[PDB]
């Protein structure tokens, strides 16, 4: 009902990255101290309904619609890996291909949106993408040097805290956490700053160009490198399992070309100040 609401992320200093990297190729290390000015972050990833308001207002055609295909995980059917298929007619309204629909999942995160699509939405909304540092600071939710937004245990108190994979990937997803594919954007507990599904569910685009080479120097509101070929995405998705993936940590990070899209990748917006009410 308020799926475009923002929360205030307080000013602070935090440790970005980790000196105990789990996927070393991704440049999770070194840990570095980063200062972040107070700003606002969407509580929820952008949902199908919210994206549809944007498309209704602007007529925007997404990159996947213009290309005529997008990547779909083979386990969702009725490339980076054999389980990623380029499906003709897969896009945000048709997340598994032309015979699928979003009618029954209006409150789920929008998928098959490229980095350019995400920038278009956020700017239409009076907002912007978060930087990687803003995203990671917000993900950590006021905790220092923890694996997850909520701490170091995957299932605190025996409860699922995010939508990831259980079972044997890619053949069997048991749905133990309540969701095979995506969950509603307001599912699961919030983190300490009031964000929902910051890890898991679907990946989220950030504004930074990708590099794996980071300095240990302290920085203020860093924006990432001035050039690159891929943009950074964060958080992991409903596909992720410890056995092959382990990217549902705040420090984890991956990348895609900005015209890329997939069935497990969306976004949320940020803003320096609140945009106009309504
Ligand atoms: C986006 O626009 C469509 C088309 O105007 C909206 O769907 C219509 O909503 C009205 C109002 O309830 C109905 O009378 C029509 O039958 C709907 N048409 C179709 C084709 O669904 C839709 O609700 C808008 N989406 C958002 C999120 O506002
Ligand atoms: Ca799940
Ligand atoms: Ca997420």
């Amino acid at each position: 009902l308020a799926h475009s609401k923002m929360v205030p992320i307080p000013a602070g200093v935090f440790t970005m990255g980790t000196d105990d990297p789990q996927i070393k190729q991704d440049g999770e290390a070194p840990a570095r101290r980063v200062t972040i000015d107070a700003f606002y972050m969407d509580a929820y990833a952008v949902s199908n309904t919210e994206f549809e308001k944007f498309v209704n207002s602007t007529g925007y055609l997404t990159e996947a619609e213009k290309f005529g295909d997008s990547f779909v995980f083979e386990g969702m059917l009725s490339a980076a890996a054999p389980w990623w298929l380029p499906v003709k007619g897969a896009n945000w309204r048709h997340p598994e291909g032309p015979d699928s629909t979003i009618l029954h999942r209006p409150d789920h995160p929008v998928l098959h949106v490229s980095w350019n699509d995400a920038v278009a939405y956020c700017t239409w909304a009076g907002k912007r993408l978060p930087t990687e540092a803003e995203w990671e600071y917000s993900c950590r939710g006021g905790l220092h040097n923890r694996l997850f937004p909520w701490g170091n245990k995957l299932q605190p108190k025996g409860q699922h805290y995010a939508n990831i994979w259980q079972g044997e990937f890619p053949v069997t997803n048991t749905g133990e956490d309540g969701f095979q594919g995506t969950a509603p954007v307001d599912a699961f507990p919030p983190n300490g700053y009031g964000l929902y599904n910051i890890v898991g569910n679907a990946w989220e685009w950030t504004s930074d160009w990708w590099t794996v080479h980071h300095s240990v120097e302290e920085t203020l509101n860093p924006k990432g490198p001035p050039s690159g070929k891929d943009r950074v995405k964060k958080g992991g998705s409903y596909m992720c399992h410890r056995s092959y993936c382990y990217r549902y940590r705040c420090a984890a990070r991956s990348q895609n070309t900005p015209d890329s899209s997939a069935s497990n990748l969306g976004f949320r917006c940020a803003a320096d100040r609140l945009p106009t009410m309504d």
